[PDB]
Order: C-alpha cells, then structure tokens, then sequence
C-alpha cells in the first residue's frame, strides 16, 4: 500500500488552517473547559476533508457573494448573499456546516469588502469597505447563505458582486473573541450540522499539540494576544488530500527532527482523525530549531507510551 | 526520483504573485512586456528564485517596525522591514528584496495592524488602511524600508506592525503595471539577484499564464486589474518538496479531463519554471472544472506541440 508521509516543512514554512497567517509556534495545553471542535483545518490522515475545510488559505475566513441592503439596522446595514469562496454557487442543503472557509470561532471577524471598481477621481481606497462580521448578530446565518456586514469605514453598495478579505479579529464591549466556541452557522433557526467531531487527549499524561498563530486584533485585547490555534497546518491538510495514503493504525508516531544535528527533539502521536498529542502536563510554548521538522516514523499500537516531550 | 505535478483543478490553485485564487489560464504574445516577475519563480528541480518563498500569506505582505516620517504628506511613516516570517532582514542578503515583496509597479493597498488598543478606543482603531506605492522615493525594500501612506486612520511610530494586502489601486498619476518591476532599492540603484525574464523561443509558441483578477480599491472602473503568474504557488511548493532532477529542458504536460479521459491540450513546462503553448493571439482558455495538468514525459526544446 501507499506509504504515509508528511511534507518536509519547518515552523516558518507552515500556514494556519483557521486564519490566513503563518504558524508562529507549537503550543501544548490541557483542554480544561474548552471543547476543541474547530471546523477549518480538519482532515483525516487518509485525506478526507471535514467540517468547512477546503484547500486554499485565501478562502479561509473569506466570503464572496452579492450584497443586499438591510434597512432599519444600526449594526448590519447590509447583508452578503453567499457563494462558496471559489465562486461556485452555494445551496443550504449542501452537506456542510456552512460554506467552506466560513469562520469557525465566535466573535467578530474584521476585514475589507471590495466591490465594483470606481473611477480614479472618486478618491483614495473608496472601493475598500472596512467591516465587522459578528457571529452574535442574528444575521450571521452562513449555513442559510447569508451573513451580516457591519460597516466601519466607507459605504457598502447594495447589489454588487463583492469579496471580503479577512484582516483580523475584534473584541468590542460585549462580544468576546472565543476561538473554541463554534458559531451558530444557522443563527437562531437551526442546530449546527455536518460538524467535524470534537477532539481530546484521553491518554494519561497527554495533551493536544497546536500550531499557534497570533491573529491581528483591530479592537480590544490591549496588552494581550488574540491566539488562533489549529490542529493541522494547511500544508498538512493539502498533503493528506493529495496523497490519500491509507491509515494502517489509529496512531502514527511522528518525530520532530533537527536535520543539522540528526537528533530527535521530541516525539508525538498523529491521530488518524487528524490531530496531534504529546506527553506533557501544563500550558507550554515549544522552542524548536529553525531548520527542524516533523517526520513520520511508524504506525503504532494505540497504547504506545511517548517519551515525555519535556522542556 | 520521478518528476510529477500536483493534481489540482483550476479552482484549487493560488496565484503566486498575490494571495488570491487562480481564475483562468491565459496566453498572449509578450509584445513590449518584459516578463520577469519575481514571485512564483522556481525551477522544476525545486530551486526558488527572485523574491519567491513558500507561503501565500507572505506574498505582498510586509512586517517590521514603524518609524515616523514627519512632514511627508504621502508617506507619513516608514516600515523598517523584516522577512515576512519575522526573521531579521539585511540588505546584503542575496535577494532582490525581502521575500514576498510586491513585484509590480504601482500602488498596493492593504491594512496595517499594530499594538492592540482597548475596547473603548472604538471600532477598528488598530486597523490602518494604507497605500504602498513603488513610485514613492520611500519604496526601498532592498535597503529594508518602505513608505506607508495612511488613507485616514493614524499609523503609530515605533510599533511592531503587520501589513495585510487587500488589492491594488490606481490614482491619477500611478498606473498599475504588472510587468514593470519596482526599483527595489529606489530609482538611483540597479535591481539585483533577479530571476531571469522569460519568453517563447520556438516558432508559434506563447507563454501560458495562471491569471487572477486582483481587487482594485481605486481606479480601473469597468476594467479588470489582472495579475498573471508563471506558476501557481502550489506548483512552486510541490517542486520545492520533491526536488526531482530534471531529465531534459522541457517537460511535456497535458491538460486532461478525468471525467471523459480526454486530453484537451498540451504544453511545454520549461525547466526554469514556465509554460508555453502553441498559439498566436491573446486568448483566455476555457477548461473544464474538474480538469488538470499532468506530466507526460521529458522532451527537448524543439518538440512541436499540437496547436492549442
Ligand atoms: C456596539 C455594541 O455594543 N452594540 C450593542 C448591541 O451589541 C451588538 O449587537 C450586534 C447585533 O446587532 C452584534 O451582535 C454585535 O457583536 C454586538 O456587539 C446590542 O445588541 C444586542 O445584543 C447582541 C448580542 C444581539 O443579540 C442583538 O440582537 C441585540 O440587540 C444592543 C442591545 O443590548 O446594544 C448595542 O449597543
Ligand atoms: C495623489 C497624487 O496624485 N499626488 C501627487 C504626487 O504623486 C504621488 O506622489 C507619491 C510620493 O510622494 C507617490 O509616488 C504616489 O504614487 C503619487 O501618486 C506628486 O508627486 C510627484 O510624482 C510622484 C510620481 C513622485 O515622483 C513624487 O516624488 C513627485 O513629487 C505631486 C507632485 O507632482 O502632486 C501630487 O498631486
């Protein structure tokens, strides 16, 4: 059978699968009261995409569609009638939680809407509209094919083909950014459907290992970081999709190796459903050498005891 | 090690010159264009060139620390650059500019984010719309600095800052020119470390491009801001991973429809990392949604393609 492999990519050559920015570090922590059930960056080791996961970083937290006016509303002054980010038509009966790439965190997404081009004489960046897309709005119903746009800078024109380019998140006085609380993809109208399952270490002494990025925060979190943590980088998702190598067990043993020295820094379990655990207790940011990378070692027995990750 | 292409349809490819999807394949004669883009440059055996790196999220993005440029009515601040990864940048590095630097003349538009501000400061107050114009005397990424023109919100000096690209802009005196390279060290100095210009040399051939429409936040009313790349980012990354030795100057590739099993057309993928087709005229290709290129065989530079 086709052997399973990982791409050979260092920490600085990986992209967050939940927001279009580079991975900055590996980070482990206990779940505590978080339900870890993100919908972007979900893929099995044999290449089955799940949740709202698709292949392009440029589609993650991006939206496309046609605007419609939303009169009588001080927050969502317009709505965006959605397609898939590819431009392909979207049907709410599609077996997805929401259009692929839809944000998978509760709170406010900030970015720029672009629409019909305007003349040079109209002025600077007049076809760039700063907007908030809040999941706590009753208009956040991407499953049903529509989201609310709250304008901050420049007027959004109704009735134009429009693209939303994400820039970061925001926290206002009553809308905390909660990366592990899923949106209600159908708002008040229906329960979420078609979800990739929640994940947890169930193994003694183990914790999830995350690929961590700091997302820009355009309002709030002064002196704090808006972290977004993914289970797989986009490049791993895409690799597994390409390869479709059959999984020979529940767990692939993987090792973080330094090719300069030839040494293994630590080992981890890569689970068939597409997530990583390490042997460690406590919240801990890993320090890895710049040229280091994970490599597939072997398929292991499900009760395999990892060498402690350590400091 | 055998050479291969990734199996990816037209809607599963990313422009290597701006972080947006490829929309179509397009061929045209060079005419007076010098085709020498610096992003999306990679040999078939996996050698990155120009300002090319692996992450779409780094293309036309900048990172660094801001410094005040008081009294300049265009660039009110500068950005002292690192590599987009955050790694320190030195002008003596053997690159045309920091990896991912824009490789077109004109105005790049996007949003600068800096130190987080309190919730009570107001909506999107840590988001600064800015123009980065290559025709500014402050556009000198090779020497580690670029000019930021704030559209309205105030950019703070002395803060760690990220620029996220959104699109291009055209104002009254700054046309968007995708095949004119910036002066990476400003207008007094010559560009260095450039990936070479490419052109068709066999009779009846033209370059084939992976074409996208970039958002344009000012100008080009009723027109499209095209950005055309020689290789999608996914092909660059694939060749980098594989590092398969090239067995000849040209890889024959065929665009196939897996639903019907038929070949729609064939093309030459050159070892230096660009494609030619047999056609004369500006022409947007129509390809089936599920179609993709596949590697056929190694041939030489003289192979005569079936007309597209
Ligand atoms: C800026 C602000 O604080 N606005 C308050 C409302 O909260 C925003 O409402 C919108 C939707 O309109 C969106 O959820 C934002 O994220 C909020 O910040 C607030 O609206 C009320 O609370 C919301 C959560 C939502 O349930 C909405 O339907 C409801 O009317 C109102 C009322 O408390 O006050 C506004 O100042
Ligand atoms: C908005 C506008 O049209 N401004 C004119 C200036 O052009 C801009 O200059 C800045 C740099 O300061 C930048 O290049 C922009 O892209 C331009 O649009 C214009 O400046 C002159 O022309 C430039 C091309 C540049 O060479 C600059 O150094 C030069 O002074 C001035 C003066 O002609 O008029 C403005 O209206």
């Amino acid at each position: 059978t086709k052997p399973f492999t990982l791409p050979i990519l260092t920490i600085s050559e990986l992209t967050n699968s939940r927001f279009p920015i580079p991975i900055e570090q590996l980070y482990t922590a206990p779940n505590e009261n978080n339900v870890v059930q993100c919908q972007n960056g979900r893929c099995t080791l044999d290449g089955e995409l799940q949740g709202t996961t698709q292949l392009l970083s440029s589609a993650v937290c991006s939206y496309r569609g046609r605007t419609v006016a939303n009169s009588g509303d001080n927050w969502d002054q317009n709505l965006l009638q959605l397609t898939y980010p590819s431009g392909a038509s979207y049907d709410p009966t599609d077996e997805v939680p929401a259009p692929l790439g839809t944000q998978d965190f509760r709170g406010i997404l900030y970015g720029v809407l672009t629409q019909d081009n305007v003349s040079e004489g109209t002025g600077e960046a007049k076809n760039a509209k700063g907007v908030y897309i809040s999941t706590t709005s009753g208009k956040f119903t991407p499953k049903i094919g529509s989201i609310g746009l709250h304008s901050i800078t420049e007027n959004v024109h109704p009735n134009q083909q429009s693209r939303f380019t994400p820039v970061g998140v925001a926290q206002n006085e009553n809308t905390p950014f909660q990366q592990w609380v899923l949106p209600h993809y159908a708002g008040a109208l229906a329960l979420n459907t078609n979800l990739a399952p929640a994940v947890a270490p169930t193994f003694p002494g183990e914790q999830l290992l995350f690929f961590r990025s700091r997302v820009p925060c355009v309002q709030g979190l002064r002196g704090q970081d808006a972290f977004i943590d993914c289970l797989l980088p986009q490049e791993w998702v895409n690799h597994f999709y390409q390869e479709a190598a059959p999984s020979q067990a529940d767990v692939a043993l993987i090792r973080y190796v330094n090719p300069d020295t030839g040494r293994t820094l630590f080992e981890a379990k890569l689970h068939r459903s597409g997530f990583i655990t390490v042997s460690h207790t406590g919240a801990y940011p890993l320090v890895v050498p710049p040229n280091g990378h994970f490599r597939f070692d072997s398929w292991v027995n499900q009760f395999y005891s990892l060498a402690p990750m350590g400091t």
